[PDB]
């Protein structure tokens, strides 16, 4: 590169259709000053280690050039193609018989330089579907080689393989890596005792053309066979560690297949391989998951059968339209108010689903809109499963499963169904000697605790490969919450019983916005005022104490913790765009916001349990912090604290007057309180404790009769 | 075993020692088709009682499918040390059982995976479930290729079955919605005649799970049953004809003797007609004297099924 422009650019078209340098003995084909310049410069341009570079100091002119022409022409022609077998073509020269003979590392180097440089082209391509698909079929190339007859071959193999998935993560959930290396493993265990004597190594992989060629001796291919079954497990278990419910799925799905039963009662190494990995990676349920010193299987063997079950009840009813027949029995089972046939119902109206050539709207239209006429733990376990399956099983179907279940929760939250229901007040003590004796009215709030659950799954899953869902997830965030921080006015449940799915979609939110994922720098801006507003709202009522059971309890405080370090963890400002005022806007709020979370989480797990109780432990790092923070707070003079009321007033009345409720060891809040209501008493219309701070103009010195209109509050207790 | 877990201190112990004489005088109990259902459903009793708010009266429970009781302490330490007590007497006869006789118990442990009523829990703990699923695994044993050698492990055969007979029993559940022996005969008889694997393992699979499910016997369908196999004697119509008659032993109860009388039956004809082991015996030239177009040349009889 480097006159006319044109002439430069008319090589890259000339490079894109040019043949392969191949080739008979190769030297038979083909100033000491300028070799030297030549060898440095190549050298330069490689970089590999001595040993490559002491081969080539041996070189003449011949084969430098030959080397500088076919590295300089496979750059070119990988940098400007366009063809989907880009990078594979470079081992057509490693098969050359004629290479090999010759007295190579240079190869496998700018092999290596290539391999590099179209990794780092498709590091930014896109997020499209095309681009997964063109990485997965490289990577189901990559593994059809590892086993190839010659020795450094499959070493550079693994090598790319190990890169490739190094920086490409997401490739171990996919649908289709673990089908094919699968197949291969039980090709080479078929292979494995075949009549050796007898001709024809050859086989043929199912479901992908290919071809794999296997050694003469039985001590060879013992070895290569028992060498590949390390890295399945390898793989499998990096796979279950991160993400264990998609790679469960799809575990679960595998297994029912038609062809494979007939030779079950064989080896099958394949299904064996499976059932023994499905063992030892597993971990906790629900109820098992936050203790302080069991196993679970009864979900995968629950699942399967069901669903193997049903698969075959579906398809024997089409022997003998039926659509209108699945809806009617489900309308029936949910005007009766049955269970067994409300489960049988969607699972058979899932599996007639799951096999068909359309999307038949109306059926997906009414799975949705199922579980909301049932509210319950039961049936929302129902349909988890059912579209668990459903998106487990077809292909190309998410997009109008997501907008579909997007436009029910957004229903939902409409309706004041659930967490978004109105509040119920009760009588006082103090004045309830009427037949309304006082008693506890909790919300109960079940089914939301595990809808947000799987919403949390589906994210983690689709952030990488889709760039359509993210935006769904942001259209669904947006308008569940609103900043109307205030008395009435905040469409979520102020209850204490009502704090776990709140604080936990908070979180989610917050994970949204770290995943750097909004290109603009206007909607973040938006969402975080939105989340700090919804999180100030819940300290505008006064404290009351759980009513929930030992249980239910200590996830609780485990999520407030988990939110607390994540709140912590904003350092990320100074770029939203005069940005010092956002800056130190959003910088006082913070510190407000945290010291809140820290007396609460202190004063609950204070609640938790009344003695010391060695036994009963949390995580230490968040108490080491919580700890750290309150004797960092606890410091702070009369000064930098009477400023503090005056930004909690500016945020809202209320906020300001509950302040003293949470105790603060200090004086001049309440006199700072006192003068500020003094100052405008109109804004506040609350009697059980604003009242206290104005009627009192002073205790014994009876004066200053003036500004008290006190004909306005409402009556409060005897 | 219902009084293995009383509430007093030498009940337990005196149960135990007289399970123990019974269990050692009388060895056949362990692979039979009742205990161990038993034991699963009061492990899952009292794994259910773990944790059901002690300080809420009636320690009672009811254990299904037999009438009896189970009282519990009050503590919950002494409720976890005798559940965790309980959890190993399970799975020492369970390998003591599993170390004899593999097929019949695997079948038992393969049948009570397959009832309704624990899948709708299955989402749960279940533990019952989970104690099974855990002990089927390092209990197996060799399979007939890796069976003999000197110096792998096996577990296709489980899923296979269990997967075949809730797939099919369901097929032939979904179909009884809408007599019916005559077409499960006249596509047997299609199949025989065509002479294809699938049609055949199709048929022949939902002709028991037909079977399976009725209330009489049925004679002429279990007589074409047993003389199936022997219209396309091979290896697979074998394996796919022993696998149909383990679940059809493991299945019902009180049907032993007629399939035992027929399987005789069945085994006299092939004798009789030298189909098999039972064959001619085949001569052969010698080379002394083999110079004409009759070379010499191996005639082996084969037996495979």
């Amino acid at each position: 590169e480097g006159w006319p422009e044109e002439w430069y650019e008319g090589v890259c078209e000339i490079a894109t259709k040019s043949p392969l340098l191949t080739f008979e003995p190769l030297r038979s084909v083909l100033t000491p000053a300028e070799l030297s310049e030549l060898r440095s410069t190549i050298i330069n341009l490689l970089d590999p280690p001595p040993e490559v570079s002491a081969l080539i100091n041996k070189l003449d002119f011949a084969m430098s050039t030959y080397l500088l022409s076919v590295y300089r022409l496979e750059y070119m022609r990988v940098l400007r193609s366009t063809d989907p077998d880009r990078f594979q073509v470079m081992f057509c020269y490693f098969e050359d018989k004629a290479i090999q003979k010759d007295k190579m590392q240079c190869v496998i180097a700018v092999a290596d330089k290539v391999f590099d440089a179209f990794l780092n082209m498709m590091a930014d391509k896109a997020k499209t579907k095309e681009n997964e698909e063109e990485l997965e079929r490289h990577a189901q190339f990559l593994l059809v080689n590892f086993n190839h007859i010659h020795k450094r071959i499959r070493r550079v193999a693994d090598k790319y393989l190990s890169g490739l998935v190094d920086k490409f993560p997401h490739l171990l959930w996919s649908g289709t890596v673990l089908k094919t290396m699968l197949d291969i493993l039980q090709t080479l265990s078929l292979s494995l005792s075949a009549d050796i004597h007898k001709d024809q190594p050859y086989y043929d992989i199912p479901d992908a053309p290919y071809r794999i060629t296997v050694p003469d001796t039985y001590e060879a291919r013992e070895s290569i066979v028992k060498d590949f079954a390390a890295r399945c497990g390898m793989i499998l278990q990096e796979a279950m560690k991160w993400a264990p419910t998609v790679t469960k799925s799809h575990l679960q799905e595998y297994l029912n297949k038609h062809q494979n039963w007939v030779s079950g009662l064989s080896q099958h190494t394949g299904l064996a391989m499976a059932t023994e990995s499905i063992l030892h990676f597993a971990g906790y349920n629900k109820q098992n998951t936050t203790l302080g010193a069991k196993k679970d299987y009864s979900n995968f063997m629950a699942s399967l059968n069901l669903r193997n079950r049903y698969a075959g009840e579906v398809y024997g009813m089409i022997r003998f339209d039926l659509n209108k027949m699945m809806v009617q029995d489900l309308h029936s089972a949910l005007d009766r108010s049955h269970p067994q046939h409300y489960t049988q119902a969607m699972f058979k109206l899932t599996a007639m689903l799951i096999s068909s050539k359309d999307c038949d709207p109306q059926l997906l239209h009414h799975l949705c809109w199922g579980p909301l006429r049932m509210f319950n733990e039961h049936g929302m376990e129902t349909a988890l499963a059912c579209w668990e399956w459903l998106l487990a099983g077809k292909d190309g179907v998410e997009v109008p499963f997501m907008r579909e279940m997007a436009g029910a929760w957004h229903m939902t939250v409409e309706q004041k169904f659930g967490l978004f229901s109105a509040e119920i007040k009760e009588a006082d003590p103090l004045a309830a000697s009427e037949a309304s004796q006082p008693k506890p009215c909790p919300p109960e709030v079940t089914p939301h605790y595990i809808w947000i659950d799987f919403l949390v799954q589906r994210f983690e899953i689709a952030k990488y490969c889709s760039s359509d869902q993210v935006e769904i997830f942001s259209s669904l965030l947006q308008r569940s919450m609103s900043l109307n921080i205030g008395g009435a006015k905040g469409s979520m449940n102020r209850h204490v019983a009502a704090i776990g799915p709140r604080f936990k979609l908070l979180t989610l939110g917050l994970s949204l916005l770290h995943a750097d994922v909004v290109p603009n720098a206007t909607i973040r801006n938006v969402l975080r005022e939105k989340i700090y507003s919804t999180a100030f709202d819940y300290f505008s009522c006064p404290p009351k104490f759980p009513t929930q059971g030992e249980k239910r309890l200590r996830e609780d405080i485990s999520i407030m913790i988990k939110f607390w370090t994540a709140m912590f963890s904003d350092k990320k400002y100074l770029t939203a765009s005069r940005g010092s005022q956002l800056h130190k806007y959003y910088m006082k709020r913070r510190t407000l916001l945290l010291s809140l979370l820290a007396t609460e989480i202190e004063r609950l797990i204070t609640w938790y349990n009344p003695l010391s109780a060695p036994e009963l432990e949390l995580d230490q790092a968040g108490e080491n912090s919580v700890a750290n923070w309150r004797s960092k707070y606890i410091s702070l003079s009369e000064k930098q604290w009477k400023d503090n009321v005056n930004l909690a007033w500016s945020i809202s009345p209320y906020l300001a007057v509950q302040l003293p409720a949470r105790f603060k060891n200090t004086e001049a809040i309440g006199n700072e309180v006192t003068r500020l209501v003094r100052l405008d008493p109109g804004a506040v219309s609350d009697v059980p404790e604003a009242i206290k701070f104005l009627v009192t103009w002073h205790t014994i010195d009876a004066d200053a009769p003036e500004l008290s209109h006190v004909l306005c509050w409402a009556p409060t207790d005897p």
